[PDB]
Protein backbone atom coordinates (compact mmCIF):
# COMPACT_ATOMS: atom_id res chain seq x y z
CA UNK A 1 0.00 0.00 0.00
CA UNK A 2 2.75 2.59 0.84
CA UNK A 3 5.05 3.62 -2.05
CA UNK A 4 8.54 5.05 -1.67
CA UNK A 5 8.09 7.43 -4.63
CA UNK A 6 5.30 8.50 -6.88
CA UNK A 7 5.99 10.69 -9.92
CA UNK A 8 3.63 13.00 -11.71
CA UNK A 9 4.40 12.40 -15.41
CA UNK A 10 6.51 9.84 -17.23
CA UNK A 11 8.16 12.09 -19.82
CA UNK A 12 11.95 12.36 -20.26
CA UNK A 13 12.53 13.84 -16.78
CA UNK A 14 10.94 10.94 -14.95
CA UNK A 15 12.06 8.26 -17.41
CA UNK A 16 15.65 9.44 -16.80
CA UNK A 17 14.93 9.30 -13.07
CA UNK A 18 13.54 5.68 -13.31
CA UNK A 19 16.82 4.69 -15.01
CA UNK A 20 18.97 6.35 -12.36
CA UNK A 21 16.88 4.67 -9.60
CA UNK A 22 17.37 1.28 -11.30
CA UNK A 23 21.20 1.84 -11.37
CA UNK A 24 21.23 2.50 -7.63
CA UNK A 25 18.98 -0.48 -6.75
CA UNK A 26 21.65 -3.23 -6.53
CA UNK A 27 23.94 -1.29 -4.17
CA UNK A 28 21.25 0.59 -2.18
CA UNK A 29 18.09 -1.61 -2.46
CA UNK A 30 15.18 -1.46 -4.93
CA UNK A 31 12.53 1.15 -4.03
CA UNK A 32 8.76 0.86 -4.47
CA UNK A 33 8.12 3.38 -7.29
CA UNK A 34 5.28 4.50 -9.60
CA UNK A 35 5.18 7.10 -12.37
CA UNK A 36 1.73 8.23 -13.48
CA UNK A 37 1.11 9.74 -16.89
CA UNK A 38 -2.14 11.13 -18.18
CA UNK A 39 -1.44 9.97 -21.77
CA UNK A 40 -3.15 6.66 -22.61
CA UNK A 41 -0.59 5.94 -25.30
CA UNK A 42 2.66 7.86 -24.59
CA UNK A 43 4.08 10.25 -27.19
CA UNK A 44 6.72 12.95 -26.69
CA UNK A 45 4.75 16.10 -27.70
CA UNK A 46 3.07 13.87 -30.22
CA UNK A 47 0.85 16.51 -31.78
CA UNK A 48 3.96 18.53 -32.79
CA UNK A 49 5.70 15.65 -34.62
CA UNK A 50 5.45 17.11 -38.11
CA UNK A 51 7.53 15.77 -41.00
CA UNK A 52 10.11 18.63 -40.60
CA UNK A 53 10.89 18.51 -36.89
CA UNK A 54 14.58 17.99 -36.15
CA UNK A 55 15.80 17.46 -32.58
CA UNK A 56 17.46 20.69 -31.37
CA UNK A 57 20.07 18.95 -29.25
CA UNK A 58 22.81 16.33 -29.97
CA UNK A 59 21.65 12.71 -29.71
CA UNK A 60 24.51 12.26 -27.20
CA UNK A 61 22.39 14.31 -24.72
CA UNK A 62 20.03 11.31 -24.52
CA UNK A 63 18.54 10.06 -21.18
CA UNK A 64 21.80 8.51 -19.82
CA UNK A 65 25.04 9.20 -21.64
CA UNK A 66 26.29 12.28 -19.77
CA UNK A 67 26.20 10.09 -16.63
CA UNK A 68 26.72 6.56 -17.97
CA UNK A 69 27.57 5.87 -21.65
CA UNK A 70 27.57 2.13 -20.87
CA UNK A 71 23.82 2.22 -20.02
CA UNK A 72 21.66 -0.05 -22.19
CA UNK A 73 19.34 2.97 -22.59
CA UNK A 74 21.72 5.16 -24.64
CA UNK A 75 20.49 6.38 -27.99
CA UNK A 76 23.40 4.43 -29.57
CA UNK A 77 22.26 1.20 -27.91
CA UNK A 78 18.70 1.91 -28.97
CA UNK A 79 19.89 2.11 -32.62
CA UNK A 80 21.92 -1.07 -32.29
CA UNK A 81 18.93 -2.94 -30.78
CA UNK A 82 16.85 -1.85 -33.81
CA UNK A 83 19.56 -3.03 -36.28
CA UNK A 84 19.92 0.54 -37.44
CA UNK A 85 23.23 1.80 -36.03
CA UNK A 86 25.20 1.49 -39.32
CA UNK A 87 22.38 3.17 -41.30
CA UNK A 88 22.29 6.04 -38.76
CA UNK A 89 26.04 6.44 -39.06
CA UNK A 90 25.76 6.80 -42.89
CA UNK A 91 23.42 9.81 -42.26
CA UNK A 92 26.18 11.74 -40.51
CA UNK A 93 23.83 13.87 -38.34
CA UNK A 94 23.91 14.60 -34.58
CA UNK A 95 20.23 15.56 -34.88
CA UNK A 96 17.73 12.74 -35.35
CA UNK A 97 14.16 13.67 -36.27
CA UNK A 98 11.92 14.22 -33.22
CA UNK A 99 9.80 11.26 -34.44
CA UNK A 100 12.87 9.01 -33.97
CA UNK A 101 13.60 10.46 -30.56
CA UNK A 102 9.90 9.80 -29.68
CA UNK A 103 10.39 6.13 -30.68
CA UNK A 104 13.58 6.05 -28.54
CA UNK A 105 11.73 7.43 -25.49
CA UNK A 106 8.87 4.90 -25.93
CA UNK A 107 11.42 2.11 -26.28
CA UNK A 108 13.25 3.15 -23.08
CA UNK A 109 9.94 3.62 -21.13
CA UNK A 110 8.77 0.10 -22.19
CA UNK A 111 11.50 -1.27 -19.84
CA UNK A 112 9.66 0.27 -16.84
CA UNK A 113 6.20 -1.25 -17.29
CA UNK A 114 6.11 -2.40 -13.64
CA UNK A 115 6.62 1.20 -12.55
CA UNK A 116 4.55 3.15 -15.06
CA UNK A 117 0.80 3.80 -15.01
CA UNK A 118 -0.55 5.30 -18.22
CA UNK A 119 -3.95 6.97 -18.68
CA UNK A 120 -3.86 8.44 -15.13
CA UNK A 121 -4.09 12.17 -14.52
CA UNK A 122 -2.93 13.28 -11.07
CA UNK A 123 -5.47 15.79 -9.76
CA UNK A 124 -4.05 16.80 -6.35
CA UNK A 125 -1.67 15.85 -3.57
CA UNK A 126 -2.88 15.86 0.05
CA UNK A 127 -0.96 15.62 3.36
CA UNK A 128 -1.38 12.49 5.50
CA UNK A 129 -1.29 13.80 9.10
CA UNK A 130 -0.17 11.50 11.94
CA UNK A 131 0.35 13.30 15.30
CA UNK A 132 0.59 16.80 13.70
CA UNK A 133 3.32 15.65 11.24
CA UNK A 134 3.03 14.99 7.47
CA UNK A 135 4.29 11.38 7.35
CA UNK A 136 3.00 10.53 3.87
CA UNK A 137 1.22 12.01 0.89
CA UNK A 138 -2.07 11.05 -0.68
CA UNK A 139 -1.91 11.13 -4.48
CA UNK A 140 -5.33 11.46 -6.08
CA UNK A 141 -5.64 10.47 -9.74
CA UNK A 142 -8.38 9.82 -12.30
CA UNK A 143 -8.13 7.14 -15.01
CA UNK A 144 -9.42 7.40 -18.59
CA UNK A 145 -12.70 5.64 -17.64
CA UNK A 146 -13.22 8.42 -15.00
CA UNK A 147 -12.47 6.31 -11.90
CA UNK A 148 -10.68 7.95 -9.01
CA UNK A 149 -7.57 6.35 -7.53
CA UNK A 150 -5.95 7.22 -4.19
CA UNK A 151 -2.40 6.08 -3.41
CA UNK A 152 -0.05 6.72 -0.55
CA UNK A 153 3.66 7.66 -0.79
CA UNK A 154 6.71 8.70 1.31
CA UNK A 155 8.01 11.01 -1.49
CA UNK A 156 6.82 12.76 -4.65
CA UNK A 157 8.49 13.95 -7.86
CA UNK A 158 6.52 16.52 -9.89
CA UNK A 159 7.52 16.54 -13.62
CA UNK A 160 4.38 17.49 -15.60
CA UNK A 161 6.04 19.68 -18.27
CA UNK A 162 4.84 23.15 -19.30
CA UNK A 163 1.40 24.51 -20.02
CA UNK A 164 0.53 26.23 -23.31
CA UNK A 165 0.97 30.02 -23.14
CA UNK A 166 -2.10 31.82 -24.56
CA UNK A 167 -1.85 35.59 -25.29
CA UNK A 168 -4.68 37.35 -23.43
CA UNK A 169 -6.41 38.52 -26.62
CA UNK A 170 -7.12 34.88 -27.52
CA UNK A 171 -8.47 33.77 -24.10
CA UNK A 172 -12.08 34.68 -25.04
CA UNK A 173 -11.79 32.29 -27.98
CA UNK A 174 -11.09 29.23 -25.80
CA UNK A 175 -13.37 26.51 -27.11
CA UNK A 176 -13.46 27.82 -30.66
CA UNK A 177 -11.87 24.95 -32.66
CA UNK A 178 -10.49 27.44 -35.26
CA UNK A 179 -7.95 28.73 -32.68
CA UNK A 180 -5.45 26.29 -31.22
CA UNK A 181 -2.04 26.17 -29.62
CA UNK A 182 0.82 24.63 -31.61
CA UNK A 183 0.98 21.81 -28.97
CA UNK A 184 -2.27 20.49 -30.61
CA UNK A 185 -1.22 21.11 -34.23
CA UNK A 186 -1.62 17.60 -35.71
CA UNK A 187 -4.97 17.06 -33.97
CA UNK A 188 -6.54 20.14 -35.64
CA UNK A 189 -4.79 19.90 -38.98
CA UNK A 190 -6.00 16.26 -39.50
CA UNK A 191 -10.26 24.42 -50.80
CA UNK A 192 -8.46 27.78 -50.38
CA UNK A 193 -7.72 28.40 -46.66
CA UNK A 194 -6.03 31.25 -44.79
CA UNK A 195 -4.20 30.40 -41.60
CA UNK A 196 -2.50 32.78 -39.16
CA UNK A 197 0.49 31.63 -37.13
CA UNK A 198 1.19 33.74 -34.02
CA UNK A 199 4.87 33.79 -32.90
CA UNK A 200 8.39 33.79 -34.30
CA UNK A 201 10.20 30.96 -32.54
CA UNK A 202 11.02 27.41 -33.55
CA UNK A 203 7.42 26.20 -33.22
CA UNK A 204 6.06 29.03 -35.42
CA UNK A 205 8.79 28.29 -38.01
CA UNK A 206 7.99 24.54 -37.99
CA UNK A 207 4.25 25.21 -38.31
CA UNK A 208 4.90 27.55 -41.20
CA UNK A 209 7.12 25.12 -43.11
CA UNK A 210 4.65 22.28 -42.57
CA UNK A 211 1.77 24.38 -43.98
CA UNK A 212 3.95 25.48 -46.89
CA UNK A 213 5.14 21.95 -47.72
CA UNK A 214 2.04 19.83 -46.98
CA UNK A 215 -1.03 22.03 -47.37
CA UNK A 216 -0.79 23.54 -50.85
CA UNK A 217 -4.19 25.25 -50.56
CA UNK A 218 -3.23 27.04 -47.31
CA UNK A 219 -2.09 30.68 -47.40
CA UNK A 220 -0.07 31.16 -44.20
CA UNK A 221 0.74 34.47 -42.42
CA UNK A 222 3.48 34.45 -39.79
CA UNK A 223 2.42 37.14 -37.37
CA UNK A 224 5.20 38.10 -34.99
CA UNK A 225 5.58 41.20 -32.83
CA UNK A 226 9.42 41.00 -33.13
CA UNK A 227 11.21 42.37 -36.19
CA UNK A 228 12.74 39.17 -37.63
CA UNK A 229 13.23 35.45 -37.19
CA UNK A 230 16.47 35.20 -35.23
CA UNK A 231 18.93 32.31 -35.08
CA UNK A 232 19.33 30.00 -32.12
CA UNK A 233 22.81 30.29 -30.58
CA UNK A 234 24.49 26.87 -30.19
CA UNK A 235 28.07 28.12 -31.00
CA UNK A 236 30.46 26.11 -28.80
CA UNK A 237 31.59 28.61 -26.08
CA UNK A 238 28.02 29.87 -25.62
CA UNK A 239 26.78 26.26 -25.56
CA UNK A 240 28.74 25.70 -22.35
CA UNK A 241 25.72 27.38 -20.59
CA UNK A 242 23.97 23.98 -20.95
CA UNK A 243 26.83 21.92 -19.46
CA UNK A 244 26.16 20.19 -16.09
CA UNK A 245 28.86 22.50 -14.52
CA UNK A 246 26.78 25.57 -15.29
CA UNK A 247 24.00 24.24 -12.96
CA UNK A 248 26.31 24.67 -9.92
CA UNK A 249 27.52 28.03 -11.17
CA UNK A 250 24.11 29.71 -11.63
CA UNK A 251 22.79 28.19 -8.38
CA UNK A 252 25.80 29.74 -6.51
CA UNK A 253 24.95 33.24 -7.86
CA UNK A 254 22.83 35.89 -6.19
CA UNK A 255 19.42 36.61 -7.69
CA UNK A 256 20.35 39.77 -9.72
CA UNK A 257 23.28 37.92 -11.32
CA UNK A 258 21.20 34.78 -12.06
CA UNK A 259 18.68 36.99 -13.89
CA UNK A 260 21.48 38.77 -15.82
CA UNK A 261 22.95 35.40 -17.01
CA UNK A 262 19.49 34.24 -18.12
CA UNK A 263 18.89 37.47 -20.05
CA UNK A 264 22.39 37.27 -21.66
CA UNK A 265 21.81 33.71 -22.94
CA UNK A 266 18.07 33.99 -23.66
CA UNK A 267 18.75 33.48 -27.40
CA UNK A 268 20.21 29.97 -26.91
CA UNK A 269 16.66 28.79 -26.25
CA UNK A 270 13.78 31.28 -26.52
CA UNK A 271 12.28 33.19 -29.50
CA UNK A 272 14.86 31.70 -31.86
CA UNK A 273 14.85 29.35 -34.84
CA UNK A 274 17.47 26.89 -36.16
CA UNK A 275 19.64 28.76 -38.73
CA UNK A 276 18.86 26.30 -41.57
CA UNK A 277 15.14 26.65 -40.98
CA UNK A 278 15.43 30.49 -41.11
CA UNK A 279 17.22 30.12 -44.50
CA UNK A 280 14.45 27.78 -45.71
CA UNK A 281 11.72 30.23 -44.74
CA UNK A 282 13.54 33.23 -46.21
CA UNK A 283 13.82 31.15 -49.43
CA UNK A 284 10.05 30.57 -49.48
CA UNK A 285 9.42 34.34 -49.31
CA UNK A 286 12.22 35.08 -51.78
CA UNK A 287 10.66 32.72 -54.34
CA UNK A 288 7.36 34.66 -54.03
CA UNK A 289 9.28 37.73 -55.21
CA UNK A 290 10.51 35.72 -58.22
CA UNK A 291 7.07 34.36 -59.17
CA UNK A 292 4.90 37.39 -58.19
CA UNK A 293 2.56 34.93 -56.36
CA UNK A 294 2.07 36.07 -52.73
CA UNK A 295 0.69 32.83 -51.20
CA UNK A 296 2.17 33.57 -47.75
CA UNK A 297 2.82 36.75 -45.76
CA UNK A 298 5.60 37.54 -43.30
CA UNK A 299 3.93 40.03 -40.90
CA UNK A 300 6.79 41.09 -38.64
CA UNK A 301 6.41 43.92 -36.05
CA UNK A 302 2.72 42.98 -35.91
CA UNK A 303 0.52 42.65 -32.82
CA UNK A 304 -2.93 41.12 -32.54
CA UNK A 305 -4.99 43.91 -30.90
CA UNK A 306 -8.39 42.20 -31.18
CA UNK A 307 -9.50 38.67 -32.15
CA UNK A 308 -13.16 38.03 -32.88
CA UNK A 309 -15.13 34.91 -33.91
CA UNK A 310 -17.34 35.54 -36.98
CA UNK A 311 -19.40 33.27 -39.27
CA UNK A 312 -16.63 33.84 -41.93
CA UNK A 313 -13.63 32.99 -39.68
CA UNK A 314 -11.43 34.49 -36.98
CA UNK A 315 -11.07 38.23 -37.57
CA UNK A 316 -7.77 39.68 -36.34
CA UNK A 317 -7.10 43.39 -35.92
CA UNK A 318 -3.39 43.68 -36.66
CA UNK A 319 -1.23 46.64 -35.58
CA UNK A 320 1.91 47.12 -37.67
CA UNK A 321 4.41 48.99 -35.36
CA UNK A 322 6.46 49.96 -38.46
CA UNK A 323 3.65 52.16 -39.85
CA UNK A 324 1.38 52.48 -36.76
CA UNK A 325 -1.48 51.24 -38.97
CA UNK A 326 -4.27 48.84 -38.09
CA UNK A 327 -5.59 46.33 -40.60
CA UNK A 328 -8.25 43.68 -40.29
CA UNK A 329 -7.66 40.18 -41.69
CA UNK A 330 -9.93 37.14 -41.47
CA UNK A 331 -8.52 33.61 -41.11
CA UNK A 332 -9.96 30.12 -41.35
CA UNK A 333 -7.67 29.07 -38.47
CA UNK A 334 -5.23 30.65 -36.02
CA UNK A 335 -2.27 28.67 -34.66
CA UNK A 336 -0.78 29.99 -31.42
CA UNK A 337 2.93 29.07 -31.60
CA UNK A 338 3.45 31.08 -28.43
CA UNK A 339 5.35 28.63 -26.21
CA UNK A 340 4.80 27.46 -22.63
CA UNK A 341 4.68 28.64 -19.05
CA UNK A 342 6.17 26.75 -16.12
CA UNK A 343 4.08 27.26 -12.99
CA UNK A 344 2.02 24.11 -12.39
CA UNK A 345 -0.83 24.98 -8.42
CA UNK A 346 -4.13 23.19 -7.83
CA UNK A 347 -1.93 20.11 -7.82
CA UNK A 348 0.14 21.28 -4.83
CA UNK A 349 -2.61 23.58 -3.39
CA UNK A 350 -3.50 21.31 -0.42
CA UNK A 351 0.20 21.53 0.61
CA UNK A 352 0.47 25.37 0.46
CA UNK A 353 0.34 25.58 4.26
CA UNK A 354 3.70 23.66 4.44
CA UNK A 355 5.86 25.10 1.58
CA UNK A 356 8.50 27.92 1.56
CA UNK A 357 13.29 28.50 -3.09
CA UNK A 358 13.89 24.93 -4.36
CA UNK A 359 17.13 23.25 -3.13
CA UNK A 360 20.19 22.45 -5.27
CA UNK A 361 18.92 18.82 -5.24
CA UNK A 362 15.51 19.94 -6.66
CA UNK A 363 13.73 19.43 -3.31
CA UNK A 364 11.00 21.93 -2.36
CA UNK A 365 11.79 23.50 1.01
CA UNK A 366 9.09 22.74 3.58
CA UNK A 367 8.75 23.66 7.29
CA UNK A 368 9.72 21.03 9.94
CA UNK A 369 6.16 19.49 10.19
CA UNK A 370 6.53 18.10 6.65
CA UNK A 371 8.57 14.87 6.94
CA UNK A 372 8.08 13.84 3.29
CA UNK A 373 10.36 14.85 0.40
CA UNK A 374 8.84 16.59 -2.65
CA UNK A 375 10.98 17.14 -5.78
CA UNK A 376 10.12 19.06 -8.96
CA UNK A 377 11.75 18.84 -12.41
CA UNK A 378 11.65 21.59 -15.04
CA UNK A 379 10.41 24.37 -12.73
CA UNK A 380 13.71 25.81 -11.64
CA UNK A 381 15.25 27.62 -14.63
CA UNK A 382 15.57 30.76 -12.41
CA UNK A 383 18.04 28.99 -10.09
CA UNK A 384 19.50 26.10 -12.11
CA UNK A 385 19.86 27.57 -15.59
CA UNK A 386 18.72 27.20 -19.19
CA UNK A 387 19.18 23.41 -19.18
CA UNK A 388 16.28 23.16 -16.71
CA UNK A 389 13.35 22.73 -19.14
CA UNK A 390 15.37 20.77 -21.76
CA UNK A 391 16.94 17.33 -22.30
CA UNK A 392 20.38 18.88 -21.62
CA UNK A 393 21.27 17.68 -18.11
CA UNK A 394 18.68 14.93 -17.51
CA UNK A 395 21.25 12.16 -16.79
CA UNK A 396 22.96 14.29 -14.14
CA UNK A 397 19.71 15.65 -12.61
CA UNK A 398 18.41 12.06 -12.41
CA UNK A 399 21.56 11.01 -10.52
CA UNK A 400 21.18 14.02 -8.23
CA UNK A 401 17.46 13.53 -7.40
CA UNK A 402 17.83 9.73 -7.05
CA UNK A 403 20.83 10.26 -4.67
CA UNK A 404 18.95 12.78 -2.57
CA UNK A 405 15.86 10.50 -2.44
CA UNK A 406 17.85 7.50 -1.16
CA UNK A 407 19.54 9.78 1.39
CA UNK A 408 16.12 11.01 2.56
CA UNK A 409 14.56 7.51 2.70
CA UNK A 410 17.58 5.99 4.56
C1 LIG B 1 7.44 20.85 -29.33
C2 LIG B 1 8.57 20.72 -28.34
C3 LIG B 1 9.82 20.37 -28.84
C4 LIG B 1 10.92 20.24 -27.98
N1 LIG B 1 12.15 19.89 -28.50
C5 LIG B 1 13.25 19.76 -27.66
C6 LIG B 1 14.51 19.41 -28.20
O1 LIG B 1 14.68 19.18 -29.41
N2 LIG B 1 15.58 19.31 -27.35
C7 LIG B 1 15.43 19.51 -25.99
O2 LIG B 1 16.41 19.40 -25.27
N3 LIG B 1 14.19 19.84 -25.45
C8 LIG B 1 13.11 20.00 -26.29
N4 LIG B 1 11.88 20.33 -25.75
C9 LIG B 1 11.79 20.61 -24.28
C10 LIG B 1 11.04 19.54 -23.47
O3 LIG B 1 10.53 20.26 -22.34
C11 LIG B 1 12.02 18.47 -23.01
O4 LIG B 1 12.68 17.84 -24.12
C12 LIG B 1 11.30 17.34 -22.22
O5 LIG B 1 10.16 16.91 -22.95
C13 LIG B 1 10.95 17.70 -20.75
O6 LIG B 1 10.65 16.49 -20.09
P1 LIG B 1 9.63 16.40 -18.84
O7 LIG B 1 9.48 14.92 -18.56
O8 LIG B 1 10.18 17.27 -17.75
O9 LIG B 1 8.27 17.01 -19.42
P2 LIG B 1 7.33 16.49 -20.60
O10 LIG B 1 8.08 15.83 -21.76
O11 LIG B 1 6.48 17.65 -20.97
O12 LIG B 1 6.41 15.35 -19.90
C14 LIG B 1 5.45 15.73 -18.93
C15 LIG B 1 4.52 14.53 -18.82
O13 LIG B 1 3.62 14.79 -17.78
C16 LIG B 1 2.35 14.30 -18.15
N5 LIG B 1 1.41 15.03 -17.30
C17 LIG B 1 1.17 16.40 -17.26
N6 LIG B 1 0.28 16.63 -16.25
C18 LIG B 1 -0.01 15.44 -15.66
C19 LIG B 1 -0.85 15.10 -14.60
N7 LIG B 1 -1.36 16.05 -13.80
N8 LIG B 1 -0.94 13.76 -14.23
C20 LIG B 1 -0.22 12.77 -14.87
N9 LIG B 1 0.62 13.10 -15.93
C21 LIG B 1 0.71 14.42 -16.31
C22 LIG B 1 2.24 14.58 -19.62
O14 LIG B 1 1.35 13.63 -20.21
C23 LIG B 1 3.69 14.38 -20.09
O15 LIG B 1 3.90 13.09 -20.65
C24 LIG B 1 10.77 20.46 -26.60
C25 LIG B 1 9.51 20.85 -26.12
C26 LIG B 1 8.43 20.97 -26.98
C27 LIG B 1 7.11 21.36 -26.37
C1 LIG C 1 12.76 23.65 -27.94
O1 LIG C 1 12.45 24.59 -28.96
C2 LIG C 1 11.78 25.62 -28.28
C3 LIG C 1 11.32 26.80 -29.13
O2 LIG C 1 10.16 27.17 -28.43
P1 LIG C 1 8.77 27.79 -28.96
O3 LIG C 1 8.89 28.37 -30.34
O4 LIG C 1 7.65 26.83 -28.70
O5 LIG C 1 8.62 28.94 -27.80
P2 LIG C 1 9.36 30.34 -27.50
O6 LIG C 1 10.77 30.29 -27.90
O7 LIG C 1 9.13 30.76 -26.14
O8 LIG C 1 8.61 31.18 -28.62
C4 LIG C 1 7.45 31.83 -28.24
C5 LIG C 1 7.12 32.71 -29.43
O9 LIG C 1 5.83 33.17 -29.14
C6 LIG C 1 5.78 34.57 -29.10
N1 LIG C 1 4.85 35.07 -28.08
C7 LIG C 1 4.80 34.71 -26.75
N2 LIG C 1 3.82 35.41 -26.13
C8 LIG C 1 3.27 36.22 -27.04
C9 LIG C 1 2.25 37.17 -26.95
N3 LIG C 1 1.65 37.41 -25.78
N4 LIG C 1 1.90 37.87 -28.07
C10 LIG C 1 2.51 37.66 -29.28
N5 LIG C 1 3.52 36.72 -29.38
C11 LIG C 1 3.90 36.03 -28.27
C12 LIG C 1 7.23 34.96 -28.73
O10 LIG C 1 7.46 36.25 -29.20
P3 LIG C 1 8.39 37.34 -28.44
O11 LIG C 1 9.80 36.91 -28.81
O12 LIG C 1 7.91 38.64 -29.08
O13 LIG C 1 8.16 37.23 -26.95
C13 LIG C 1 8.06 33.92 -29.50
O14 LIG C 1 8.13 34.26 -30.88
C14 LIG C 1 12.71 25.90 -27.11
O15 LIG C 1 12.12 26.76 -26.16
C15 LIG C 1 12.95 24.45 -26.65
O16 LIG C 1 12.08 23.94 -25.65
N1 LIG D 1 21.98 23.89 -27.22
C1 LIG D 1 21.38 23.14 -26.09
C2 LIG D 1 19.98 22.60 -26.41
C3 LIG D 1 19.07 23.77 -26.75
C4 LIG D 1 17.69 23.23 -27.07
N2 LIG D 1 16.89 24.39 -27.38
O1 LIG D 1 15.74 24.17 -28.12
C5 LIG D 1 22.27 22.01 -25.65
O2 LIG D 1 23.21 21.67 -26.43
O3 LIG D 1 22.02 21.47 -24.53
Amino acid sequence: VVHDLIGVGFGPSNIALAIALQERAQAQGALEVLFLDKQGDYRWHGNTLVSQSELQISFLKDLVSLRNPTSPYSFVNYLHKHDRLVDFINLGTFYPCRMEFNDYLRWVASHFQEQSRYGEEVLRIEPMLSAGQVEALRVISRNADGEELVRTTRALVVSPGGTPRIPQVFRALKGDGRVFHHSQYLEHMAKPMKIAIIGGGQSAAEAFIDLNDSYPSVQADMILRASALKPADDSPFVNEVFAPKFTDLIYSREHAERERLLREYHNTNYSVVDTDLIERIYGVFYRQKVSGIPRHAFRCMTTVERATATAQGIELALRDAGSGELSVETYDAVILATGYERQLRQLLEPLAEYLGEIGRDYRLQTDERCKVAIYAQGFSQASHGLSDTLLSVLPVRAEEISGSLYQHLK
